DNA sequence: TACG
């Protein structure tokens, strides 16, 4: 109600007057109706459409069911857009390939469907007047499906769900997609044009929007694998291994670079993840070969040229033209050229050594944004200046806060809680858990602790564990909304029904080469390496936990902080108390909400 | 100064 008015009133007019604009707004607040209801009046008005991006399915679904609703109330032309990765049927039919990319699919699609239309409607069974039928539109258009149940419903009535979406979003003025199919500059463009629109016209709605910087960051950032190489070097010996030069082979070359990744991780990595050089890889290439700079570099031209060749035999003989070679070479020539300020260079043992440009500063890859008209909705988004230096969006904010009964909801830290130090935090745990009696999620910072913890203890518990799993992940919260007691996890990730939860500690970010990387970015950058690399993210993981606990006028939740250092915080969570045994005072929060 |  009241909140949502002036919420729509500030969207609106700052929307006139700025290229975007931030709100904040806790849980259960309807940020996503506040967006959706603020750029349909907007765009409207100016004659542009919406684009409402999503991070994940579980983003898709909520936004997807508000849209299905608002179809009563007015008339809703929208559709899920994903890119042929995730909705072409065909190619993870007649191929197996560990990586993938637009283009490539591009190519194998288009020749796809030539053969369709020579008279070989077997090469693509999915590609048929379906594609453009009443019934597949009104299902797209009338159902609003996610592009999950899209791509379920083509298969099922044998017609491709990606053609489908790409014929009916002329006729779309809302779409909703993943944040990395949009901001896939390649695929963007094509997306736009099949759209039939500029980027001037159209109002986009980042949803999740505190996650801007980390998605940012990660389609920015690219790596080079050991397993990535050998299946290069099987490329290679599928595709003739031919001379590049001198008497080096493709496989030489990978042979050359491969080792030199090894020898790296070798003798640099010690503890774990490291930063390096950009530099150093070409280093122990020219050191190792007794071979220029140039050199090298002309014969990771000479593989890109290589893996062209691949792509071209491929393409011609009806499989997917991708090229490990060419992808490879890539990679390893962007590696080489990359700002050595916006972006470090970092070398890991991990899943068998890899070296990565990490990029930094995500503002260089969000900036096509400013493009568009922008919407960033998150409940956990202030201080807005941080998010404003990190994004590089310089746009009106405004706050709403505290939407439901603030007796309603406790939230406190204890500063009691090392082999002696875990003993304590298990024994702190316990009384809390044992004494209150409740449905609880106990977040810790790592597997370790949590594992460290569990025992002591116990009570029956659940852990969203290792390598989970997706699938299980759901049965695992099914079971959790009713044989229901204890869950543990790390806030790292994917997480009436939830009463409290537990943060046994702050889950301050991993001292790691990446971390301290960006530490020192935004140290020399503004003086604030430490509210800007560890602070901020930290109240964005806590507040997001926190968050879940309340999504309504009469729920009820606890949440106890178990860490001394909670009260540097408190400039993020502004009304949490301090306790000094959380066990009752929970334990009697719980009683007074329960007089109503 | 202060991150697992
Ligand atoms: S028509 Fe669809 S399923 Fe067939 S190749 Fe193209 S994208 Fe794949
Ligand atoms: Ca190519």
């Amino acid at each position: 109600r009241q909140y949502q008015v002036e919420a729509i009133d500030f969207l609106r007019s700052s929307l006139q007057k700025s290229y975007g604009v931030a709100l904040e707004s806790p849980t259960g607040s309807g940020k996503t109706i506040m967006a959706l209801k603020s750029a349909l009046q907007y765009s409207s008005e100016r004659k542009l459409k919406v684009l409402y991006l999503v991070r994940t399915n579980s983003q898709e679904e909520q936004v997807i069911k508000e849209l299905r609703s608002l179809s009563s109330t007015m008339k809703i032309r929208a559709i899920p857009m994903q890119g042929r990765v995730n909705m072409c049927i065909l190619y993870r039919m007649v191929d197996d390939l560990h990586e993938i990319n637009a283009e490539s699919l591009a190519k194998f699609c288009n020749m796809k469907k030539r053969e369709v239309m020579a008279g070989n409607e077997a090469a693509c069974p999915y590609f048929n007047f379906k594609i453009r039928s009443d019934e597949t539109k009104r299902f797209l258009f009338d159902e609003l499906p996610t592009a999950e149940e899209f791509y379920d419903y083509g298969e099922r009535n044998n017609v491709c769900p990606y053609e489908s979406m790409k014929a009916a979003l002329p006729d779309a003025d809302i779409v909703i997609a993943p944040y990395a199919y949009f901001l896939n500059r390649s695929v963007a463009e094509k997306f736009l044009s099949h759209w039939g629109v500029s980027r001037n016209q159209i109002v986009i709605i980042l949803d999740e929007a505190h996650n801007l910087p980390d998605i940012g960051r990660s389609i920015g950032s690219f790596r080079i694998s050991v397993e990535s190489l050998n299946r290069a070097d099987r490329e290679a010996q599928a595709y003739g291994d031919p001379e590049l030069s001198q008497k080096i082979h493709v496989s030489d070359l990978i042979e050359m670079i491969r080792s030199a990744l090894q020898s790296m991780v070798s003798e640099r990595c010690g503890k774990g993840d490291v930063r390096i050089r950009f530099q150093e890889f070409m280093e122990y290439m020219r050191i190792m070969n007794k071979r220029s700079e140039r050199e090298i570099r002309s014969l990771l031209n000479y593989l890109y040229l290589f893996g062209e060749y691949v792509e071209n035999e491929k393409e011609k003989v009806g499989k997917v033209p991708f090229s490990y070679c060419s992808s490879v070479a890539s990679r390893i020539i962007a590696f080489s050229d990359q700002d050595e300020e916006k972006y470090a260079a970092i070398l890991s043992p991990e899943d068998g050594g890899y070296m990565q440009a990490a990029c930094l500063d995500p503002s260089g890859i969000l900036e096509v944004l400013k493009e568009s008209k922008t919407i960033h909705m998150s409940g956990t988004l202030d201080p807005f200046d941080f998010y404003s230096d990190i994004t590089g969006f310089e746009i009106p904010f405004k706050k709403i806060g505290e939407i439901f009964p603030p007796e309603n909801r406790y939230i406190a830290y204890y500063d009691g809680v090392d082999e002696k130090e875990l003993d304590r935090m298990a024994t702190v745990i316990e009384d809390i858990i044992l004494k209150v009696k409740k449905n609880t999620i106990v977040y810790f910072p790592s597997y370790s602790l949590m594992d460290r913890v569990e025992n002591r203890v116990s009570f029956e518990h659940m852990k969203e564990y290792r390598g989970i799993d997706q699938k299980e992940l759901y049965s695992m919260l099914k079971k959790f909304r009713r044989d229901h007691g204890t869950i543990f996890a790390v806030s790292g990730g994917r997480l009436n029904e939830l009463e409290m939860i537990i943060l046994a500690g702050l889950p301050f970010p991993r001292p790691d080469a990446i971390n301290r990387s960006l530490f020192d970015y935004y140290e020399r950058k503004y003086g604030k390496g430490w509210e800007y690399s560890v602070v901020y993210p930290t109240a964005i993981k806590i507040r997001q936990e926190i968050g879940r606990l309340i999504r309504s006028a009469e729920d009820t939740g606890a949440c106890v902080i178990l860490d001394k250092r909670a009260g540097q915080f408190r400039k993020f969570i502004p009304d949490m108390k301090k306790t000094s045994d959380p066990a009752s005072d929970i334990y009697n929060f719980f009683i007074s909400a329960q007089a109503r």
